């Protein structure tokens, strides 16, 4: 229940029609109750290549975030995750809190990378992936220990240890919790490395925005997870 | 002129001895006074193999900060770079110019990944590089143009249009010069595309503390850059 003065929505959201890097910003913003607007793919291509100075903010790759309310945009999705987190007060209270949660967003940022190879030639193999899962098991548990140290069980915490659900966890969950869904082999890999991420993440996107979010997005985008051709690469070796 | 009052350094910083990711953090650290213990390849890669429980923070790859000030550790060098730009009081005073900072940090994390092909398997060619110099020019206009809405000329003001370097100034200053320095043709594509952010990068790291950096990490390092394998492709297509 907040949009401007003539109605129009507080945020504009250029990110591709899947549920990747830019799905866990429309976490954020779904978890808080706002409204946004979305673009097609000629739009966000045309946001790309019209120049520096006639971006919103000067940026490479989506997601792109204006805050109309503030006059504000911002791309990276790591710094786009913490200004969100400031602006809708779903942040600790300390500058070690802060910290951490942008930690943990660089962290999710990097896997969402990793899983993809870095969205460039390269593709996937069989071999290739044999070698990456004690990574992913890796990249697991450094969720799963930070976690650990603010008291972070399956069934009931958050990642900081705060009372309500912050950055860290939505972020924690989308980036889990859409990758299991789509992979069979990654589902099974987060069950059998880390229970208590796995309940973290389950309980995060159980919540009404996260569940309404989730639908959704099956219902426009299919069983899509990037894709393009490294989407296809990686269903072969990670179904 | 800051310690801990037994004398040991209030900052503990491990990252390879090479001028590449880590850098950055060391280019902050130096321009506001600092002093910070180091550690060697050997205690580098026991930090990363001790298992997450036993890491100061849980993390994949250096830098890793540990300020013994707030007992309090971090990783995800642009984490690192906002936390130390909060506690050195290097950051603009709102949430926008504070925000915008962490977009030019996530950049320059990126840029150093563009330049290293991730740091994995994939090595230069003449023909990747040669594809990839509009991308680096276009990286470089990201920057310039961010500059030049906040007045940024070659000769004078900084990044953000601030009074003083904040850690917008130091984070670009480091990666341009860093890599203009040790490769020829890179060095002539950030003249020949933006002379602001030549000047701005060159003033900032003429400042005496980052030019005794600079001069201190020839020393130490030599001509490296990355270096590896990565490094040695990189110089046979941007010399």
């Amino acid at each position: 229940h907040h949009h401007m003065e003539d109605g129009m929505n507080t945020f504009d959201l250029y990110y591709w029609p899947v549920p990747f890097r830019g799905q866990l910003i429309r976490g954020i913003l779904a978890h808080c109750g706002c409204s946004w607007d979305e673009h097609d793919v000629d739009a966000i291509e045309g946001l790309m290549d019209c120049g520096a100075e006639k971006q919103p903010v000067a940026f490479m790759g989506p997601p792109v975030l204006i805050d109309r309310e503030r006059n504000f945009a911002i791309s990276q999705m790591p710094a786009i995750a913490i200004y969100l987190g400031e602006r809708l007060d779903i942040l600790p209270a300390t500058v070690e809190g802060r910290t951490l949660s942008a930690k943990i967003v660089n962290d999710a940022n990097d896997v969402l990378d990793e899983l993809t190879l870095n969205g460039g030639r390269e593709m996937w193999t069989p071999e290739k992936w044999q070698e990456f899962v004690p990574r992913l098991q890796k990249w697991i548990r450094i969720f799963a220990d930070t976690g650990a140290r603010n008291g972070l069980s399956a069934a009931s915490g958050f990642m900081l240890g705060t009372e309500k659900i912050g950055v860290a966890d939505i972020v924690t969950a989308i980036l889990w919790t859409t990758v299991a869904d789509r992979f069979p082999a990654i589902k099974g890999i987060i069950e059998d490395t880390s229970p208590i991420i796995w309940g973290l993440s389950r309980r995060v996107v159980a919540t009404a925005p996260l569940a309404a979010l989730n639908s959704k997005s099956f219902e426009e985008y299919g069983n899509a997870y990037c894709g393009g051709e490294i989407e296809k690469s990686l269903r072969k070796v990670a179904s």
